[PDB]
C-alpha cells in the first residue's frame, strides 16, 4: 500500500511507521530514553530512509520496510531489522525522496575528518550496507548531512572547539565512497568531534556541559574560517563545569530532552536555555538535581 506515514526513530534506535491519520488520533515510571523521538519524518511508505552507521556504512530502507505500529510503541531495533554488523550502531538518519534531492552527502568522523560525496554515488541496491567512508580502527562516523556547495558546515568538539567553513567544491572536493576523509577540524588527543550541521539562518548552537551548564548562541557569532584549522571556542571551559556532552542546532521553538545521570530523562525547551555569547560559560539547567550530571542532550523531533 502507498500511504502517508509518520516514521519515528527513538534515541535508542527503535523504528516504526504509523499512518498519518492514525498517528494523529493516538496518545507510573518516569520518562526513559525509549520515549525520546530522535527522528520524525512525515513521508510516503515509498520514500527512502538512509541509516548511516558508526562503522561508516549506509543502509537504506523504504519506509514500508519499517514495521507498522501505534504511536505508543517504540518499534523494532534498526540494527536488528537491517542486519547490521556486530557492534554497528546508528550514527545518523536522513529521509530522502530520491538520490537527486541534494547535490552532496557530507560525513564527519570522531577524529575530525570530513568527506563530501555526490548523493547519486549512494544509488545502489547492493546487499544491505554500502561503504560511505573508509575509517581507521580508532575512528567512527559521527555525522552525515545533505548539502550543496553553497552551504556552510559547522563542526563542534567535546572540548568546546567549533569550526565553520564554506563547503565549496574547491574547499571540500567531491570524493569517492570508499576513501578516507580529509581534515575538517584539528584538535587535541583528549578531544573528539560531537556534531556536524549545515548552517541555517535564524538558528542557534545550543551547547551543554556534563555539569549541566547550557547556553545557546546565534549562528551569526560563528566565524567562517578555512577547513582543517583548530577553530574557535564555543564555551568557557572549567573543570567544575565539565566538557560538552551535546551541541545541537535549535530554533526558538525547539523542544529537547536532558538525559541526566541520576534522574532519568527530563523535558526542556530551547527557550528555557539562555541566549548568550559564543565564549560564555553557560547556565545550569534549573530542573537538574543537585549533585546530578548531564549525560546528553537530545532534540525532541516530535
Amino acid at each position: 500500500a502507498r500511504e502517508d506515514v509518520v516514521v519515528t526513530i527513538t534515541e535508542t534506535g527503535y523504528a516504526k511507521r504509523t499512518k498519518t491519520d492514525l498517528y494523529r488520533s493516538q496518545k507510573g515510571a518516569g520518562l526513559k530514553q525509549d520515549d525520546i523521538v530522535a527522528h520524525f519524518f512525515v513521508c510516503s511508505t515509498h520514500d527512502l530512509i538512509l541509516f548511516f552507521t558508526t562503522q561508516g556504512r549506509v543502509y537504506r530502507a523504504k519506509a514500508y520496510d519499517l514495521p507498522e505500529a501505534s504511536r505508543t510503541a517504540r518499534g523494532q531495533h534498526v540494527a536488528n531489522l537491517l542486519a547490521f554488523q556486530p557492534e554497528e550502531r546508528i550514527a545518523q538518519v536522513i529521509q530522502i525522496r530520491g538520490y537527486t534531492d541534494a547535490p552532496y552527502l557530507v560525513l564527519a568522523t570522531r577524529n575530525g575528518l570530513v568527506k563530501k560525496s555526490k548523493l547519486t554515488d549512494f544509488d545502489s541496491n547492493r546487499s544491505g550496507g554500502i561503504v560511505a567512508v573508509n575509517l581507521r580502527d580508532n575512528d567512527e562516523l559521527v555525522g552525515a548531512v545533505l548539502c550543496s556547495a553553497g552551504d556552510d558546515l559547522l563542526l563542534v568538539s567535546a572540548n568546546g572547539q567549533s569550526i565553520r567553513f564554506s563547503a565549496t567544491d574547491e574547499a571540500l572536493r567531491p570524493m569517492g565512497r570508499a576513501t578516507s576523509g580529509v581534515q575538517g577540524m584539528r584538535f587535541n588527543i583528549d578531544d573528539r568531534l560531537l556534531s556536524l550541521n549545515v548552517v541555517r539562518e535564524g538558528t542557534y548552537l545550543l551547547v551543554a556541559t556534563s555539569g549541566g551548564y547550557a547556553k545557546r548562541t546565534a549562528i551569526e557569532e560563528y566565524p567562517v574560517q578555512g577547513r582543517g584549522g583548530k577553530g574557535v571556542l564555543t564555551v568557557m571551559y572549567d573543570r567544575r563545569r565539565g566538557r560538552l556532552v551535546g551541541a545541537l542546532i535549535v530554533d526558538d521553538d525547539s523542544e529537547l530532552y536532558a538525559v541526566t545521570s541520576g534522574g532519568g530523562v527530563i523535558r526542556t525547551a530551547a527557550r528555557q536555555v539562555r541566549k548568550a555569547g559564543r565564549q560564555t560559560k553557560g547556565v545550569r539547567l534549573m530542573n537538574l538535581g543537585e549533585g546530578d550530571t548531564l549525560l546528553a542532550i537530545a532534540r525532541n523531533a516530535e
